[PDB]
């Protein structure tokens, strides 16, 4: 849940 926003592969630019 690193990246709240939609565009995240797993759950971030790097998670």
């Amino acid at each position: 849940g690193c990246c709240s926003y939609p565009p995240c592969f797993a759950t971030n630019p790097d998670c």
